[PDB]
């Protein structure tokens, strides 16, 4: 079982993961391996990263950062989810793995959000300022839920952005991730 399983494994996917771990959460990442960012020779403009890496080099950091703090990335291509009540039961080719919260950083495939009849705003899902979706227990981040035109730093700090509204939702308190 998982606390939270994260579709998608690209900035925003890898970051709501990255947040989620660090607050303690069972969080799985399912990948489908088709994140825009891969096939970049060089990003330029994720500020903070000087040595301007690849996108493929970015995404290899990214799922590190993630697993470094607990989170399982994988790759799947989820083709199905099953609300049985109380858990979410999410399928791929490989199996089926159930959580009690998802979290959608699916770019603009709107494959999932039709199988859960999400609204949508436009050609994206529709949420509140915190990325929840119509459907309760069911989150979205990233260009998902329209920040676009998409960039990787926006996604990845939509990703974020939501995890931490998810975990503040759980704990029922301004959750905050911070460090000496
Ligand atoms: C040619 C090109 C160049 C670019 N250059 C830059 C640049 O220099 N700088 C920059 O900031 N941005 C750049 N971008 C855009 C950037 O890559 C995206 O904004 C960013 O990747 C969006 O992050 P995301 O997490 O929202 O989605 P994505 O990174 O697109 O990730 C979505 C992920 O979810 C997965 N997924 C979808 N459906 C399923 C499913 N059913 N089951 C499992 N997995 C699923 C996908 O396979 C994918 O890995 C470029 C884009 C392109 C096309």
């Amino acid at each position: 079982m998982w606390d939270v399983i994260v579709v998608g494994g690209g900035p925003s996917g890898l970051s709501a993961a990255l947040f989620l771990a660090r607050a303690g959460l069972k969080v799985l990442v399912l990948d489908g391996g088709r994140s825009k960012v891969k096939g970049v020779s060089r990003v330029p403009n994720y500020p903070g990263l000087l040595d301007e890496p690849s996108g493929e080099e970015l995404l290899r950091r990214l799922e590190a950062h993630a697993r470094r703090y607990g989170a399982e990335v994988r790759p799947g291509v989820v083709k199905g989810v099953r609300d049985m009540g109380g858990v979410f039961e999410v399928e791929t080719e490989e199996g089926v793995e159930k959580a009690e919260r998802l979290l959608l950083c699916t770019h603009k495939d709107p494959t999932l959000p039709s199988l859960l009849g999400l609204t949508r705003r436009g050609a994206y899902i529709d949420t509140d300022e915190g990325g929840r979706t119509s459907y309760p227990r069911v989150y979205a981040a990233g260009v998902a839920r329209g920040k676009v035109p998409g960039h990787a730093i926006i996604s990845a700090g939509d990703g974020a952005y939501v995890a931490v509204h998810l975990v503040s939702d759980l704990r029922g308190e301004p959750y905050k991730d911070h460090a000496l």
